[PDB]
């Protein structure tokens, strides 16, 4: 397919200890205040975090106060127009809201998804969501966890943004 939509979903964050990537408690309370930014990387999906485009340019997808393990259920959508792509990386940064610039992040996650022919449905109604997939973290792997899933489907060229 040369014109298709990639839909990814940040399903949830699970941080039962209430800790940052350096292993210390959020705000030294363990009462984390997650701010989730994200970017769907089609140009450098196999490169080190953060890929093609710096996290400073990412849009905010979700905020909560005093939620260690929030349900998120928010989508990050990009179109591939005029040709093929074989993978895409949903890059996610989670900070605590407090001392944004200074406190270590909660996490740096890479949700790498394949886009083989079988992964791109002929249309949105026949698209199947892939399974809930644990994103790869720079630190605290299996202690601070992010879950995402993707679907993809052909769209008319005139709707390909
Ligand atoms: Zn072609
Ligand atoms: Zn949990
Ligand atoms: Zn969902
Ligand atoms: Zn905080
Ligand atoms: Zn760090």
């Amino acid at each position: 397919a040369d014109f298709f939509r990639i839909e990814t979903e940040i399903q949830r964050l699970d941080n039962p200890a209430g800790i940052l990537a350096n292993g210390k408690k959020c705000d030294f309370t363990g009462a984390c205040d997650p701010v989730v930014t994200a970017f769907l990387d089609l140009e450098s999906p196999l490169s080190p975090w953060p890929g093609s485009v710096a996290a400073s340019k990412w849009k905010t997808i979700f905020e909560a106060t005093d939620q260690n393990s929030p349900t998120i259920g928010r989508s990050v959508i990009r179109d591939m127009c005029g040709g093929s792509a074989s993978n895409v990386n949903l890059r996610v940064l989670v900070n605590d809201a407090d001392s944004l610039s200074s406190q270590d992040e909660i996490g740096k996650f890479s949700c790498l998804f394949q886009l083989d022919a079988r992964d791109v449905a002929m249309d949105s109604l026949s698209a199947q969501w892939g399974p809930s997939t644990e994103c790869t973290a720079e630190a605290q792997q299996g202690k601070i966890r992010l879950f995402a899933r993707r679907r993809a489907f052909e769209i008319p060229s005139t709707s390909c943004r």
